[PDB]
DNA sequence: AAAAAAAAAA
DNA sequence: AAAAAAAAAA
């Protein structure tokens, strides 16, 4: 489950034309088309397999909407997402190793290779994102009235994952 | 063949010779038997007659050969004693490297890097296709040798061309181009 | 003239 | 949650 889903995220977010698959500008592609792909690595892959990892992501990764499915966030290549604005929250968290640290106080969050910068509205899934790049991880509270007063709205892309434009430095209130 | 080989000789005796089981002495030599059976694992039709043929032929002289021993006489990662002799005989020496590499040559002079010598030669197109090999604009080094041996960097004869020294600081590069 | 296995950033 | 064959700096 978690290895056809990792690979599940590489087709959908990074490099899905290496499969042979065209997503759409709102990032969806065939079903049908991704189990053939899913298939060429591991064969005993089937469409209900596939409904099993999106409707059990602990994250909400994906998205079925009738033959197509996507990714809801993570892209490297620009799709056109229509998630509602998140209005609520009042505070963002984000994890990022201690190296990166001068620069994002400098210049503030970057998307790098993805379309957005991604924050969550929990601490522990935010501290563990950053764990991925390295040991020494630390905390960044975002303020996300800060965010909307200077025109970046924030998105609800997954169940705490959200995404947004960039972070200005001054809207980074702490680092832990 | 030739060259393959010959490359692969130079990665055992200059870098790696503990990965083909071979432990070199003090001077960077190694038996030439065990060399032979060592090129053997990759390429299994290579002959001491074979090994001797590109030492005797090679247009840098790479390499050395003493008795029943086989060593490479410069490029070494790893540190060694080496006997060559001292040249007192060049005026100028040439390095080629990267255009990139010259604002920190400029300020902190030539360096070892991952060698244990940094490596010149008394000959322009050698230099100059030394540093070919790290990039595709690359320029060429003018070093004053007296400026070198006047601060105590001694310079050796390695090569044919080739020379050695601990490094070359910067205001004895007289001129790039 | 530093070969080449095998692991995995962003 | 970016898989992964395969090539080659210094
Ligand atoms: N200005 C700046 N300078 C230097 N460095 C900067 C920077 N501004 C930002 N940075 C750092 O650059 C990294 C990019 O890495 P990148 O993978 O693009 O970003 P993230 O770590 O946010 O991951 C995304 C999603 O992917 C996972 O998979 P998922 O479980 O589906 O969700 C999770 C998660 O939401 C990151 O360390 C960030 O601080
Ligand atoms: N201060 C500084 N800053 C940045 N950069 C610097 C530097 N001070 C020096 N640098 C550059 O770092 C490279 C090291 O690369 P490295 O391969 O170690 O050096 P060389 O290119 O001199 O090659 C060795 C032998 O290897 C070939 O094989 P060979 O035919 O047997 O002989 C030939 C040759 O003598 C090089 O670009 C140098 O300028």
């Amino acid at each position: 489950r978690k290895r056809v889903s990792k690979l599940m995220a590489y087709i959908l977010r990074h490099s899905p034309e290496e499969f042979g698959l065209r997503p759409d500008v709102e990032g969806f592609v065939s079903l049908n088309e991704l189990v053939n792909a899913l298939k060429t690595v591991y064969p005993e892959v089937t469409e209900e397999f596939v409904r099993e990892i999106v409707e059990n992501d602990p994250k909400g990764r994906y998205e079925i909407r009738g033959d197509r499915i996507r990714a809801r966030y993570g892209h490297s290549f620009p799709v056109s997402l229509d998630h509602e604005e998140d209005t609520e929250s009042r505070f963002l968290y984000h994890g990022t190793p201690r190296r990166n640290l001068p620069s994002i106080l400098k210049e503030g969050l970057k998307p790098m290779k993805r379309q957005y910068v991604h924050v969550s509205t929990d601490k522990i899934e935010a501290l563990e994102t950053g764990r991925r790049h390295g040991r020494e991880v630390v905390l960044l509270v975002i303020d996300a009235e800060c965010l909307r007063k200077r025109g970046f709205k924030i998105y609800k892309a997954g169940k705490n994952v959200r995404i947004v434009e960039r972070v200005p430095p001054d809207c980074i209130t702490l680092a832990v």
